[PDB]
DNA sequence: AATACCACTGGCGGTGATAT
DNA sequence: TATATCACCGCCAGTGGTAT
């Protein structure tokens, strides 16, 4: 698969970090948020690995259910959400 | 691969008042669809497939659209509205 | 366990030409 | 023109099976 940007692998790597943080409070595992999100454990383990590129959809429903802002992972994601609500207001 | 689906009705309906509006407006503002085209980056088959329903509007496409006819996104597809705003949820 | 690896495919979001 | 509607399909996110 073409790699990912070094930015996208970084996000990744602040996303997987909070996992490890906080799942044994949220009682997570990859398998729970594969079923939250209506995807299979090995399709979180691409996003949390780097392997597949986060969107701003699973990427704000995974702040959501990790209980942090988008922000503290992918700050370009956020910036993109808060453009598209310039749209909405 | 060749595979396309069909959009639902809440998709054609969107794709329908968006065309509308950009009707409404068009020389007012000065656009054709290779205007349009130029500035989301793709060709006059691009959008007339979101202004004709054969393709479906994402949320980014639906905001660079609202932006540029001047309308907000709800105007023509509240679903994506809400959508947008729910994101927003989680960055806010 | 819980997670990672790997080959694979559906459909997203287009393209250019041509017909109206 | 300006638009609509062909035929066409690259690409990669997500899969599901299996291994660690």
């Amino acid at each position: 698969k073409k790699p990912l940007t070094q930015e996208q692998l970084e996000d990744a790597r602040r996303l997987k970090a909070i996992y490890e943080k906080k799942k044994n409070e949220l009682g997570l595992s990859q398998e729970s948020l594969a079923d939250k999100l209506g995807m299979g454990q090995s399709g979180i383990g691409a996003l949390f690995n780097g392997i597949n590129a986060l969107n701003a959809y699973n990427a704000a429903l995974l702040a959501k259910i990790l209980k942090v802002s988008v922000e503290e992972f992918s700050p370009s994601i956020a910036r993109e959400i808060y453009e598209m609500y310039e749209a909405v207001s």
